[PDB]
């Protein structure tokens, strides 16, 4: 192939070579354990937006509909947007419409099999530009975790170890802070779900420290999710689990 | 219309209606505020699913893709399939399957503008029966959130105090039971996390009569029209630029989504 991997380019290039590297390479992944491909999403819209493109597997023997997309933008963002995205990113200020850059991979994947579990994983950057072209207040965010139908504690341990290991390969506090704990906390609190990681207005290290954070972060995610969906696929299962499982997530209107 | 009411029908037949009554009222209001109309979902995949329709609408002025649907299922739980569920189920029991019934509404809601939030909501019902057809084991689950893209806090308010109003009208004590906003505890920890709006939600619910309940539930579905129309009406003319759009598509995985 042909993705890039110095450390010399913007940050913004290195992101995006990133991202499309790991789309193919997840996609590739997944179509490894199931009997159809992914194709590319050529719906007809108006304004599909994005700049990469939109990959979609549906009606497989493993996974029943999917999709991984890469989006880059290019803009502006007015006083207005600044104002209303200031509370949620601790270094952007608003000093008249500011550039910027942005970029993500997105995804979601859910199984034929109830007794194996949706996934949703996002890894994105975003970058506003000062008059010279340079970032100026950027950031990464993003994460992975799992919606089971059928609840397996030994699958949840697997994708949270991983991950955790993915980042304790730059800070051993990353993991503890970064675990998705609200669900899990509100289950303690009154008399459940795997959950994963997410993290959002990171900028607190160097920018090229990140991105390797984030590559190792994307590299959890096939150990992981191949791993537990081989083990859950063919578990028997009737009709009648599957369509109660549909109703129990609305599954029915999440790919619709 | 056709939609029956009264407490004297088996709760299954009056969820069942009550769901299908909803989703044409839901579908109507949200088509209010837009320009084109909710058109059924006929797709042939692996399997449709579910025992009534599903309702998508895609490439509004306001909505740009969104899906109200409605399943209803029966069957006969296998000794090992009623075992797998169990694990969160209080009054579950192994007791050759059982013969079961559900039913649900499921729908997500995805606004164009980026200043309006989008929408989940789900209400169903299940239960297993006795040898007279009866319900054995029941229970009601459900909950709607919203999900912003642009965050707007007065308008969470306004959708948590919807469907708190509607909780109370049976008992005061749900709602601070059933919320689900965890803004509210990044003090606990100085968490310092984007923030999000949150909602109501509950599962496995059987603790009052079940008629009071499907009552319950019909409560909270006459909040998400009140607060949700509202908040859209608030927001979808505001101004936004196709990057803005863009980017927020990109913090929300918006594309795949839709799928």
């Amino acid at each position: 192939p042909a993705p890039q991997d110095p450390r010399n380019l913007p940050i913004r290039q290195q992101m995006e070579a990133l991202i499309r590297r790991k789309q193919a390479e997840i996609t590739q992944g997944l179509e490894s354990i199931d009997t159809v491909k992914f194709h590319a999403d050529t719906w007809t819209r108006g304004n599909d937006g994005g700049g990469g493109t939109s990959m979609v597997i549906q009606d497989g023997t493993t996974f029943e509909k999917g999709g991984v997309n890469v989006s880059v933008v290019y803009g502006q963002l007015s006083p207005a947007a600044v104002s209303a995205m200031k509370a949620d990113h601790k270094n952007l200020r608003l000093p008249d419409g500011v550039k910027f850059f942005a970029c993500g991979l997105s995804m979601v994947i859910h199984p034929v099999n109830p007794h194996a579990p949706t996934t949703h994983l996002n890894y994105r950057y975003f970058e506003t530009w000062n008059q010279d072209g340079t970032p100026q207040t950027w950031w990464f965010g993003g994460g992975a975790d799992l919606t089971p139908s059928y609840l397996y504690e030994e699958d949840g341990q697997l994708f949270h170890q991983l991950h955790k290991d993915a980042l304790d390969k730059h800070d051993t506090a990353l993991y503890p802070r970064f675990k998705k704990w609200c669900d899990e906390y509100f289950y303690i609190t009154h008399r459940r779900g795997i959950g994963g990681i997410f993290f959002d207005d990171y900028d607190e290290r160097d920018p090229q420290e990140i991105l390797k954070m984030v590559e190792d972060c994307f590299d959890a995610f096939l150990p992981s999710y191949l791993t537990i969906v081989k083990r859950r696929k063919d578990m028997p299962y009737t009709k009648e689990e599957q369509q109660w499982q549909a109703i129990r997530r609305g599954r029915y209107v999440e790919f619709n």
